[PDB]
């Protein structure tokens, strides 16, 4: 059976106050690392102060990598600096970078390309969006998006998908947990195609629209929902309870 | 006399065990950071390391700075977020960022706009490709380049401006020491037509071209020349004989 997984994206928040605050409530939580993944991403100047706040239940992460290594690319934190540093994930191809920093298809392969040589874990997200599901589009759109980078993945438990129901943020719409499931059940099956069976049902798919205390359980319960990349939720001390509906 | 600035831009470099040794030595050099700034920016996950590492007389900053707030902005670091980690200097508009990450004279507008208000002091960067300075049109790029951002400095010894001679980078073509004062003169004439002559007078105006222990004197001691934001060179422990230039 596939390891659920529960992640924190902290996005673009916090301060050194909030987080000793919010670290201490995680660490109040029981479970089992060896069962449940549970993984923080903090913002990359909190990463060490992060780190150094959870117990090593907690794994942790970054949300960004350079599709570049080592050199001359000012502001960037390559694949090889993070694996020096023992950070063991990275968040690649965000909707938030999709849209604001006009991240493509080929730098989400790059990164991913970068991350496995070093031998980091990735969770990578796409998704479609408002028009694309209204032209009746969303296989189409996840197909490309999945196929662009799906072939550089040699072991499937280092390698986490996540779907974002673009269609469904900021948009006055909402998606029910059988719509997710409907998603990213199409989601294995693409990853069973252009891979393989065995493949497919090792990797873990991620549910990343509006997770909270009140949906998650009905979430993680769907059968090819494998856990979430949590927005918001996770900026709480009652994202404990989200972990707790994986457990 | 203006304070002298020598900054060193690490890039996409260092590891633990190298941030640790190439620390060590810097601290070895006695200088005042009373009489020049000495300015290390580290990638963003050694921000932490390099500050606890090297002594309080050396300053630090970031290679970058978001140009919107906190929020759903993943992987961003906000000047917020600096601002509560006390985090001195940001570096923006680096012909990197201009280069690969399509970074706008807009943008660096907005995150200059973003870092006064949280108290962080910016250096600045712009500068002219081979195509334009052989199109004689080095004045005219430079002057809507500076004048992107120029009406938001509020304070001139908070923000510090770079020129980087992308025409003599990467390109086979060398900028000589006359070369860049020229330059330099006439960013600090344009600093002078739109804020001032007293405040085009206090403004540090760094080179941002290649840098090396041999060359450095050359350069500072030109008129308009304040000092340089340094970049493979500064990964060297020699970089203390660059600093000595200025000393």
């Amino acid at each position: 059976a596939r390891k659920y997984f529960v992640a924190a994206n902290w996005k673009c928040n916090g301060t050194l106050e909030s987080i000793k605050s919010l670290t201490n409530s995680f660490n109040n939580l029981d479970f089992d690392p060896s069962k449940l993944d549970v993984v923080v991403f903090p913002v990359s100047v909190h990463y060490d102060h992060t780190r150094k706040l959870l117990q090593s239940k907690f794994s942790t992460g970054i949300q960004n990598v350079s599709k570049f290594g080592n050199g001359s690319y000012t502001g960037e934190v390559s694949a090889e600096i993070a694996k020096d540093l023992n950070i063991e994930y990275v968040i690649i191809g965000h909707s938030e970078r999709r849209k604001y920093f006009h991240e493509t298809d080929e730098d989400v392969r790059e990164k991913l390309q970068a991350s496995l040589k070093n031998n980091l874990k990735a969770v990578v997200c796409f998704g479609e969006s408002l028009e694309q599901r209204e032209q009746n589009k969303t296989i189409e759109v996840i197909t490309k998006q999945v196929k662009a980078f799906v072939d550089l993945i040699d072991n499937f438990d280092n390698v986490i998908l996540v779907y974002e129901p673009l269609w469904a943020i900021g948009t006055g719409k909402t998606a029910t947990p059988e719509q997710a499931q409907l998603v990213h059940k199409e989601i294995r099956k693409i990853v069973k195609d252009t891979c393989g069976e065995k493949q497919a049902n090792q990797i873990r798919i991620l549910y990343g629209g509006s997770v909270n205390t009140e949906n998650c359980s009905s979430l993680i319960q769907q059968e090819d929902i494998d856990g979430f990349l949590v927005g918001n939720a996770s900026l709480k001390e009652s994202f404990v309870d989200i972990i707790k509906s994986a457990m």
